[PDB]
């Protein structure tokens, strides 16, 4: 019933070992441990007049539905009827108050040297400034710095069943779109499970792994229901969302504006189609693997992820794709 400090969340020892990993016009995201288990954190200034990064703050009411989304997508790896853990693990949420502590400085100023920043330091918050701070499992490395550093085409076949049972899974449980499921929001982690496992609609099955577990991540655009409520971003006023241009990914905006008629709180599954569409797009024409496809098994892989690239465009949401595409049987 009242916002907490930064110390809540971060105390001293987890605080010290907070190394920034990214950012964002919404704010700026950090990974740290605690009980030596990796996690993400995610900070995010709200309420105030300030502006952060060339935009104005969003509100509590403006930052709810990233934290709703967040936690049903968390809580699907712990359902029975429509389970997934493809989604990301959320642990938990706090409102905070305080200036930016000094250590995330720290920590801010060493990305800053080495990577280069887009955002404005974030030294200029008074103490009475508000934050939402989500920490989330961690998920590893988003699929766009891994550009190069997969192994074949068989791993792009895993990431590609596995984005799309997570998101048919989230479709039949919350009818849920992502809206902005870029390179940069599907996350990699090594795991020693062969196979992963999922539910849709109370029927499980398998995927193999090639080593790999995603998480598909950041819900600021998404939209879900549960008992008619819907949940979204509105962004039928957006200008600056429909005119990017140099990517597939900025026609995909585009394409959904024509999909759902400009009405982002109707259902379209499609936009889930559209991502994927895109993502398979990225896994043949920019990814690079470290073993091109020389056997009789590998080139009938690349060869159904093409059939795959050229035919799921006329499938009617990812659940339609798991169910009857080829490219899974
Ligand atoms: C922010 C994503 N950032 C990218 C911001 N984009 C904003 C638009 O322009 C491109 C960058 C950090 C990505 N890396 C990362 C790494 C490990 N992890 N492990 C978990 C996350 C997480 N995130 C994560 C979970 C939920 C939401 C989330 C991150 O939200
Ligand atoms: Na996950």
């Amino acid at each position: 019933k009242g916002p907490v400090p930064f110390s809540h969340c971060l105390p001293t020892e987890k605080l010290q070992r907070c190394e920034k990993i990214g950012e964002g016009v919404f704010g700026e995201v950090f990974q740290t441990i605690a009980d030596h288990t990796p996690v993400a954190i995610k900070i995010i200034a709200i309420e105030g007049p300030d502006l952060v990064n060339g935009s104005h703050q969003k509100t509590f009411e403006e930052i709810l539905p990233e934290i709703i989304i967040s936690k049903e997508l968390s809580l699907l790896s712990g359902e029975v009827c429509n389970r997934t853990e493809g989604f990301i693990g959320l642990n938990s949420v706090h409102c905070v108050q305080g200036s930016y502590p000094p250590l995330l400085l720290k920590a801010w100023d060493h990305y800053n040297s080495t990577k280069g920043s887009a955002n404005d330091r974030p030294d200029f918050f008074k103490d009475d400034q508000l934050f939402i701070v989500l920490e989330f499992e961690f998920g590893g490395i988003d699929l766009e710095q891994m550009r190069t550093k997969l192994s074949s085409l068989a791993t792009a076949k895993s990431i590609l069943h596995q984005l799309t049972a997570s998101l048919a899974v989230a479709e039949a449980s919350l009818r849920f779109e992502h809206r902005d499921l870029h390179w940069g929001n599907v996350l990699l982690k090594k795991t020693s499970l062969k196979k992963l496992h999922y539910t849709l609609n109370g029927k499980s099955s398998t995927i193999p792994s090639c080593g790999l577990q995603v998480s598909i991540i950041d819900y600021t655009l998404s939209r879900l229901e549960r008992d008619g409520i819907v949940v979204f971003c509105d962004v039928s006023m957006d200008e600056d969302l429909f005119t990017g241009d140099g990517d597939y990914q900025f026609d995909i905006y585009r394409l959904m504006k024509k999909e759902n008629n400009n009405r982002w709180g109707e259902y379209h599954p499609y936009s889930n189609v559209l991502w994927l569409h895109y993502l398979t797009d990225k896994m043949l024409k920019q990814m690079t693997f470290k073993t091109k496809c020389n056997t009789p098994a590998m080139k009938q892989i690349k060869r159904k992820i093409q059939e795959f690239h050229r035919t799921m465009l006329n499938f009617s949401s990812a659940t339609d794709l798991l169910c009857q595409h080829s490219l899974f049987k």
